[PDB]
DNA sequence: GTCTCTATTGTCCTGG
DNA sequence: CCAGGACAATAGAGAC
């Protein structure tokens, strides 16, 4: 079972694809640095619809898998 | 040609 | 309790 996407991941999910099109040149690491930078520049109001999407997902996740404990490793 | 790393934020879990 | 990890998506770039 894979963890549900947080706000960033949801926004990033598309934006990276976006950034990769406008910049096929740039490596992915760099894409990650840029997404990071412009997330922080995104206002909370701006981020809202994404938080809201990340929640629909978290809820939906809850339905699909009731017995899910997040289990990391070491 | 086939693995591993990369770098980000947010959210959860777990060793002192 | 709390500071430091895990792992969510992602696909091309280096290593061998």
């Amino acid at each position: 079972i894979r963890r549900p996407m947080n706000a960033f991941m949801v926004w990033a999910k598309d934006e990276r694809k976006r950034l990769a099109q406008q910049n096929p040149d740039l490596h992915n690491a760099e894409l990650s640095k840029m997404l990071g930078k412009s997330w922080k520049a995104l206002t909370l109001a701006e981020k809202r619809p994404f938080v809201e999407e990340a929640e629909r997902l978290r809820v939906q996740h809850m339905q699909d898998h009731p017995n899910y404990k997040y289990r990391p490793r070491r």
